[PDB]
């Protein structure tokens, strides 16, 4: 991810197949001339898409022009999560699946997993970050406390953005609780909110044609707004 400060981000394109399935998604959910309303509808859920992009003296090398969601804010604090049963996807092999399998084993138990976090700690004026090794190291036990470090910005537990990501997280569970015709593995909600709100889709370069409920993003979708409920209480 390349941040411009026109306030979009270019996405190096995958290497294949999980590049071209990535800029097939876009390129099929934003189609000028579709009309499909459950694909309009999740236009509203994705960064907007300006389209591929190649620098003017090198078309081998491909991008994804996006929305930079984190744009509008001052000092955003993000976090990106991975959500679902399976970061495998239905044509893998029994050693990707178990490779897949292997970087998180309770993903099916607790349906998502957190990538990362960047947190603005007021009092110091300074960003507080998690790498993958973080998420991937929370058990049943500890995922409650792991979420809501994201909210906590020094001083006190940010409970309106934790209320607000469960509203906005909500929308985007409705939207799926309405289509029977994508199954997504291995892609993400980012969440920003302001440290001094945002939840979007991303992330996909494993999204197939289905005709079923995405039953294993729902349980994710589900469990994690379970687990930002119970923070609401702390
Ligand atoms: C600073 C920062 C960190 C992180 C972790 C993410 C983003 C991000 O802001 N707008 C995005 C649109 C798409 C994608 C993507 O991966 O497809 C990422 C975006 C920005």
């Amino acid at each position: 991810i390349l941040q411009h400060p026109d306030g979009t981000v270019l996405k190096q394109l995958q290497p294949p197949p999980r590049g071209p399935r990535e800029l097939e998604f876009y390129n099929m959910v934003y189609a000028a001339d579709c009309f499909d309303g459950v694909l309009l509808e999740l236009r509203k859920y994705l960064p907007k898409y300006y389209g591929i992009w190649s620098p003017p003296t090198a078309p081998n090398d491909l991008y994804l022009k996006l929305e930079d969601v984190t744009h509008k804010f001052n000092k955003p604090c993000i976090m990106d999560v991975k959500i679902g049963q399976k970061s495998y996807d239905p044509f893998a092999s029994s050693e990707k699946i178990q490779q897949q399998v292997s970087k998180y084993p309770l993903m099916e138990e607790i349906g998502f997993l957190v990538l990362g976090m960047r947190v603005y700690h007021v009092h110091s004026d300074s960003y507080e970050t998690e790498n993958q090794h973080y998420g991937r190291s929370l058990t049943k036990e500890t995922i409650k406390d792991g979420v809501s470090r994201f909210f906590h910005n020094g001083y006190c537990l940010r409970k309106d953005a934790v209320a607000a990501s469960i509203q906005k997280i909500e929308k985007i569970l409705q939207w799926f609780e309405n289509q029977k015709q994508l199954n997504f593995y291995a892609s993400s909600l980012l969440f920003v909110y302001e440290g001094s709100v945002e939840v979007r889709m991303i992330d996909f370069a494993h999204v197939f044609p289905s005709n079923t409920i995405d039953e294993g993003y729902v349980y994710g979708l589900k469990h994690l707004i379970s687990v930002l409920r119970s923070i609401l209480d702390n």
